[PDB]
């Protein structure tokens, strides 16, 4: 009777339910940022969510800012992802890759040749960044040249090609939470005088150039995009956030994308924040006519209410899905939720990753069986 559990038709993709695994960085890639059988098991365990969106995945080394996140820019990486999509699909799930570029939210120690992180403008974000050699203050980024934007758009296009080869059903453009594309959108961080700056249509230009490039690889109905309309995360700030996103979302709605994915302002990246705001999903439902995913702070009842009042079509759960790989079944059965342990969110191994229990141990068996079948299929002989 919960609409959270109703099957849903995402333009030909037959999702088992209306719940989404939110994208979640977990910093557990193998060498050279290559996914492992362990990551395949983690996603296979979570195959019962109607749609999985992967952890952010950098389209280049230039686009990384955190240790051991997976990439999608080499064939070695694609081959590792193949285990992930194989295992998920053998469990009859559906999975999109989230394409990432951290922009200024990085450190030269992550960058090729010790180069500075790149960004629209040379403003450092207030805060500290973890590096291979300890915590360090943020560097002033290098502002990108006009000629280098098309280069990064092309990195997205190649990443989409690689995602398709790795067997992903679709891709999600990360345009939220203070990374490169969000930095271009906002005028606390955009400070360009060329066509990628100033105008609200100039500050969104890169986002629509990325969409153009990846929609030459995937049909637009298999390309999603994620936005954080009102967050202070990673020193973000805009002069007229209501104006900025009204246009973007309205411009997005005519692009015939797979979906629009909105983060609630009550989330500040990866933690909850007490924040009153008008730019939540109720505000954007009218301004976007396609499939709308709402994310951030939901429980069973609040997520259910968004769907009943038709304020969104799909609800994404992050931290609860870390801890409850069978979250849909727990909701259907009215079962307790495993508590999430934040100390094992980032980095490490199976602990706090694949060792959260299931209601039905056969679910856990089947995920393991497909992870190991997947490795045998795609092993690097
Ligand atoms: C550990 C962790 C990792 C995350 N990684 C990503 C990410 O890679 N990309 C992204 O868009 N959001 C990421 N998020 C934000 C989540 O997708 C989600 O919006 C957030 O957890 C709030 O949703 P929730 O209340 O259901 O947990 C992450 C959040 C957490 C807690």
């Amino acid at each position: 009777m919960l609409k959270l559990l109703e099957p849903f038709d995402l333009n030909g993709l037959e999702l088992a339910n209306r719940m989404v695994m939110a994208p979640l960085t977990r910093n557990r890639a193998g060498p050279r940022f290559v996914p492992t059988k362990m990551n395949a098991l983690y996603y296979a365990q979570r195959s019962g969510l109607g749609l999985i969106i992967t952890e952010a995945t950098q389209i280049s080394q230039q686009g990384m800012g955190y240790p051991d996140t997976p990439g999608i820019y080499t064939d070695e990486q694609v081959d590792g992802w193949r285990m992930v999509t194989e295992a998920v699909h053998r469990r009859e799930g559906c999975i999109f890759l989230q394409l990432w570029h951290v922009g200024r939210v990085s450190h030269s120690s992550f960058q090729p040749n010790g180069q500075l992180p790149v960004a629209p403008s040379a403003i450092a974000p207030e805060g500290e960044v973890m590096t291979y050699d300890g915590i360090k203050p943020f560097e002033t980024p290098r502002a990108l040249e006009t000629e280098e934007v098309a280069h990064i758009v092309e990195d997205y296009r190649k990443a989409a090609i690689n995602a398709k080869r790795a067997g992903f059903d679709g891709i999600e453009i990360h345009s939220a939470n203070g990374y490169l594309l969000h930095e271009f959108l906002e005028d606390g961080t955009n400070k360009r005088t060329d066509r990628y700056g100033g105008s609200i249509e100039n500050r969104a230009r890169i986002v629509f150039e990325v969409l153009d490039a990846v929609c030459k690889v995937y049909p637009s109905r298999r390309v999603g995009i994620r936005l954080s309309p009102d967050t202070e995360f990673m020193s973000m700030s805009d002069s007229d956030r209501p104006a900025l996103y009204s246009y973007l979302v309205q411009e997005l709605s005519r692009r015939e994308l797979a979906y629009l994915h909105l983060i609630e302002p009550r989330i500040k990246g990866n933690v909850d924040v007490e924040k009153e705001s008008s730019l939540n999903v109720e505000f954007f439902r009218p301004l976007y006519k396609g499939v709308l995913i709402t994310a951030g702070g939901y429980q069973k009842e609040t997520g259910e209410e968004r769907l009943q009042k038709q304020h969104a079509d799909l609800v994404a759960y992050g931290r609860w899905v870390i801890a409850n790989p069978d979250l849909p079944s727990r909701f259907e059965q009215n079962a307790p939720l495993n508590p999430y342990d934040r100390a094992t969110f980032y980095g490490g191994n199976e602990k706090g990753y694949t060792d959260y229990p299931f209601l039905d141990p056969r679910d856990s068996q089947e995920a393991l069986k497909e992870a190991e079948a997947a490795e045998r299929k795609w092993r690097r002989l």
